[PDB]
């Protein structure tokens, strides 16, 4: 596993999130279930806890975006870059953007929203890319991960725990 340099990490245990907008590709309920499951992946193995906000500035603002979207890192149309996310910190840091030129899905028929969300949230919590090929944080996770038996690898757990420790 790896971290960003200077090891940016959140300095509190309870984090807020907010779903700013919704993709046309899926029912709203599926977008929400997907983010929730992505958050629980990491919640499950640390002392971190999360709550949802509906107005205001949450730590981790989640949005769907195409091409230029008001940061310096435009999306690239279909495939390739699926989503990007900033390391822990104030403002845009911690936030996660999802390229709506992908077809987001709840199964494996398009780009699976849960899988990319969990990987992106990895980044929002302070994990950089893993050299381990079965880790969620391995940059090709998207092609290499089986869905019905999903299991955070030990490399991911070792990584997020080095930052926040194990759960209470
Ligand atoms: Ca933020
Ligand atoms: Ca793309
Ligand atoms: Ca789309
Ligand atoms: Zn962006």
């Amino acid at each position: 596993f790896r971290t960003f340099p200077g090891i940016p990490k959140w300095r509190k245990t309870h984090l807020t999130y907010r779903i700013v907008n919704y993709t046309p590709d899926l029912p709203k309920d599926a977008v929400d279930s997907a983010v929730e499951k992505a958050l629980k992946v990491w919640e499950e193995v640390t002392p971190l806890t999360f709550s949802r906000l509906y107005e205001g500035e949450a730590d981790i603002m989640i949005s769907f975006a195409v091409r230029e979207h008001g940061d310096f890192y435009p999306f690239d149309g279909p495939g390739n870059v699926l989503a990007h996310a900033y390391a822990p910190g104030p403002g845009i840091n911690g936030d996660a953007h999802f390229d709506d030129d992908e077809q987001w899905t709840k199964d494996t028929t398009g780009t699976n929203l849960f899988l990319v969300a969990a990987h992106e949230i990895g980044h929002s919590l302070g994990l950089f890319h893993s050299a381990n090929t079965e880790a969620l944080m391995y940059p090709l996770y998207h092609s290499l991960t089986d869905l019905t038996r999903f299991r955070l690898s030990q490399d991911d757990i070792n990584g997020i725990q080095s930052l926040y420790g194990p759960p209470p």
